[PDB]
């Protein structure tokens, strides 16, 4: 394809609650939104940077201005492109992974809209839905949790994830464990808020059978985690740390994980996190799929991902109303603790023009 | 996609010039195609194995029956089909990974082709031509062997590898370094013909300069390969024992292995294959693509497949004619040491009919 | 300490000589220069970004924004500030370190001028002057590099080094090899260019007698050293991929390297380089002081940093004129292949305000 | 700064109780003290020594001779001195860490003071005040040692440790815990009391939730404590071995340590000090600051030291009054758990004349 330009929006979209994470609160979700033209058609990317770089370096405006001074015309001055070949147009730019990974998930979806191929279908999908769990924020008091999570519970979530960090680790999790038993698939989220020291605190989680601790140490530490995981009973998941699918292979290899959580942006795109599965796959490290609280269209492309053979536990690609009163695709809606996985050609979703409009802040065109 | 059948045939194909390996000598080439019928359009599949179980324990009549009677009728039963739900419909069944990957191949040309698209892009190929090697085989003698490596050389190809076996190993590899000298790229390839016994023999190769040392031992035998590793400055390639991403990742690890062959066959498939190159990518692991000598269908799925970021050494996809007076479908052609990846919808190539019945030997329809 | 604001100003310094890495070629250096101001006086830090992400993922626009939204307004918000506290101060915001590194050196400078004490004696020099290598790019010809190279040992430069990639390796250092000799000090550094499947082309500099070779593979890949440095006899040193002591230690442990490069604004800082310095120490691992093409500014701040213990290798702190034709500060010149240790308060040198005002492009106040 | 001279002074100090370790009794603690004379201005310093060499092989007598011999004339022949220099000054002469540290400590004070710098400062403090524990002594019997614990743990002290020796390890901490309760930070220190072959009373300790276990095996026994840690489940703690940066970065590779206590005459100073922090640091491994029963003098340079960021277990620097009635400085008193960070040049504190007299038994002038 040869690529005529991209249309770079801001988007801010409110959250139906407050989320809360050791980093800190959210209550509004501002994302980017990218629309990438080619002569035969259209295709579209999400970003999953926030607004600052408390997750990780990359946030907001700094992946607009990469985009919009370095990645962009990288691909508009190529001949043909393809989705594949956007790694190396793109590879003298260091880092941006998640700005990368939108641009790329743009030219996929445009791509695989003109040969009539789905996502699922492209990044090797053997199931027609996937189970989904949930991802609890930090509450202000404990009966507000077990409210929470009882309500999820209810609404058919097969699996809780509760975000901890120093103070809130284990009495939370004792209280879920006291009110709603030993069978609920129950995991803790600590976005690197300890250090090892912090070994003792988080062996007391020991007792409670979880099925992992997601990323209890910072992003560069992987040492630190295969000591960790020599000193504590339950499972280490890395999220952050998983920045490539040769970053997965150093981790397994040092022994400092046992659980890969993917997300596409994070590992800069779709056909990066593929490897990333096959990677893990390959070593016997299940796979379950992330969530950035994107809109449909990120959701959708998740969805299709975590349909693939490896992804084993389930992911936190909840229904679209988890998070937004009103998306701005045709919603997922949960059905049996399942997403469908979409059919259609690329994504199989696209915005609906009149909420996408109501929700944007800023548009440009780059051509 | 629902299958709606698969014709299978038998094919025999002389070969230019007799080709020795440490398992035996072959004038003739007989293969099993696949071609797949969709309501859509068809596909086409090439099984690797040869006439009997010497290279490994799969050959054309085991892979035939396994294909007929569990194979086919999996997918045969199964409502809408993908490629990649080939695998899942077919795990029940134990081996038999070269009648799958054949298979798989076919279902995956059909597929690509009712979406215009081409293996080298659902591959994710990242260049337009490949450079290509040439294997070369065993020889009554030296003369003879640097005649044809010679020959090789004028023509073009970047990359010689010699075919190994004991009695034939440090003199040949001497005698072409000593005639075309230091800057040739030079490998060898046992087919598992040595034992761990036979160390010193291998380490005086050292002197030579060699790229690797294909599978010296036994497929199964992975931690000998390593033990062999700290013996000898030959880097170790591995091709038998690559079975799957799976056991590449076990050999990486356990240090069996510096440079692996992927034959997509050999592994199940071009999905599996596509696997073991992101396996081997993400372990710093160099891959190039192996030869099993086959006809334009695989060698232009090879082709596409070669044309991945991560290999990065020179292939045994070698032209056409190199094997073949005449392939069954438009022939490679070797153009400044490398061969152009195909560009149509699914493998870019078809057989030309009045060819490919000219070669059949005998042919099968299964379903309906 | 307060701090009562920074202004941010945007250099452009022409190079005396273009210089060509693996990355690209550079004529004019663009820098972002920062003036801290406190109520006990002012302080100049200097940011090692580039124009464009190449080297890293940090760069002017972007070290520029974080600076000006993140990083100055958590120092305005505190109520005591002292070098050491930045770090803290800045934890919550993820990697940019060059930037955060620029803003800990104003920082420094400020409150150092303010005790009275120089660089050198906060980080604990052991000596006067120090030792200067100097780094020569990548070459049209190879007789162009013999000229440029036997130019340099004549002005008495102690060692030299040759960016190195595909295309330019050993013949450029047989070539230096046959008409210098075998007594010369000589390295090489290939800014990230090779793989691990490039290991023999590599070996192939073994006869040549190196001190090392700096970078071969790419900045994340640490385990891919560590199985270099079995393929091949020249020591392996590490640039771009250590980014923290804590990263050094875990390479070092981890037998990917022998010798480290250390580079402050690389490392978020002059005192997390003393801490680089401290844990190679530690390690038997011997550092030297890598240079980003700094102003006297940071030159300044290098040449007392490069004088501490565990420096026993020449580094890249040339002299001035080997980049700049007229420098801002007072020059750094070179005497018997040694630099002077700068002996005032703080960095020991500060602009010329008329110098400063010809190369600057535009400036901010942020209070 | 030019040394001109050292007084060196002999003080014997009551304490308040008579504190029992494995290796003896202590009613009266014994120290040298220095105070270095620059044309500037003074400062002083304090050697950790006892009377006989019963914990290291340093004592009182041999400290003062060598200082006296060796150490301060070679400072008074170096024409150019700083704190960082003394080490290399002193470097030709093998072992003596303590003594080394305590002229490096009145040198360092000098040196602050005169660009009116705190230790905190000149450290790397990052917090005003540290939570303190307290050193409980062997007792003759349990209630009494339940009583002593029970005073101190109604002081507001946050942290117990306990000395131990073979009869007195087990039943003492058994009684601690069935008294005072499981949420009591509590650990004990050996100093060097244990062999190997005692694995097995050591591990009738996992069941009481120690934080560790300090010096169970002899100094040079390195191997011994990682087989050690193999057999029981408190984290070992090394105070006697760690001797340098060094020395904690290779117990650290050897799995011998997983805390570290740090103490700043063992290792020769508040300078290598700061080294083994920053190495500890970088290997994740926590430290906490060691009690040699210092006078006011080395209490301030420790509770400076105490106050880095890696300082994350409570320390043994407890108030003036736990030791002595009347200490020879403004005393430090114990407020909400914690002491203050001293605040002034040096180390914000200086005998007061009259006290200080009272207390000293001999001094001699060396100049
Ligand atoms: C769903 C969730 O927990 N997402 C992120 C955290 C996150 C918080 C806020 C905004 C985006 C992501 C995680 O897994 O770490
Ligand atoms: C081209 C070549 O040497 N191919 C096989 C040998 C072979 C020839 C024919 C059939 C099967 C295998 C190998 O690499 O082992
Ligand atoms: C002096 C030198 O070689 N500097 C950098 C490269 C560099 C060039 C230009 C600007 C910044 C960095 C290095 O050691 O990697
Ligand atoms: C406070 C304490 O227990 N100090 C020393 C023991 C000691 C007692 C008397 C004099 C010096 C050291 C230790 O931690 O080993
Ligand atoms: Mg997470
Ligand atoms: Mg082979
Ligand atoms: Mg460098
Ligand atoms: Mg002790």
């Amino acid at each position: 394809m040869k690529l005529s330009g991209v249309e770079l929006r801001r988007v801010q979209m409110p959250l139906v609650a407050p989320f809360r994470t050791s980093f800190g609160t959210q209550s509004v979700r501002e994302l980017l939104l990218l629309r990438a033209v080619t002569p035969a058609g259209e295709g579209w990317g999400e970003c999953v940077t926030m607004a600052g770089p408390l997750y990780s370096s990359e946030y907001n405006d700094g992946a607009e201005h990469v985009l919009r001074h370095y990645l962009i015309p990288a691909l508009l001055a190529a001949e043909d492109i393809t989705a594949a070949k956007v790694t190396p147009l793109l590879a003298k730019f260091k880092g941006h992974r998640m700005a990368k990974g939108a641009l790329e998930m743009a030219v996929l979806d445009a791509e695989l809209r003109a040969h009539e191929r789905s996502f699922a279908a492209e990044l090797g999908s053997v199931r027609d839905s996937v189970p989904c769990g949930v991802s609890v924020g930090i509450m202000d008091t404990i009966p507000q949790l077990l409210d929470v999570v009882g309500g999820y519970l209810d609404e058919g979530y097969v699996r809780i994830k509760l975000k901890i960090e120093p103070g809130w680790d284990v009495e939370p999790v004792r209280a879920v464990r006291e009110r709603f038993g030993d069978d609920v698939l129950l995991q803790v989220d600590a976005n690197t808020a300890y250090t090892l020291g912090d070994a003792p605190q988080l062996a007391r989680l020991d007792p409670f059978g979880l099925l992992l601790i997601e990323q209890p140490l910072e992003e560069e530490d992987v040492l630190g985690h295969a000591e960790l995981a020599r000193r504590i009973q339950t499972p280490i998941c890395l999220d952050e740390s998983i920045v490539s699918a040769r970053a997965a292979a150093d981790a397994i290899k040092l022994g400092a994980v046992q659980i890969v959580n993917i997300k596409p942006g994070r590992v800069g795109g779709y056909l990066e996190a593929r490897r990333v599965h096959d990677v893990c796959a390959a070593h016997g490290i299940p796979v379950w799929c992330g969530d950035m609280i994107e809109t449909g269209l990120g959701r959708a492309a998740n969805v299709a991902l975590a349909s693939l053979p490896n992804f084993t536990l389930p992911g936190d690609t909840s229904a679209s109303d988890r998070y937004y009163k009103t998306d701005i695709t045709e919603p997922f809606v949960l059905s049996g603790g399942h997403l469908p996985v979409p059919t259609g050609p690329g994504l199989g979703v696209a915005p609906i023009p009149e909420l996408l409009d109501e929700v944007t802040t800023a548009k440009v065109w780059i051509g």
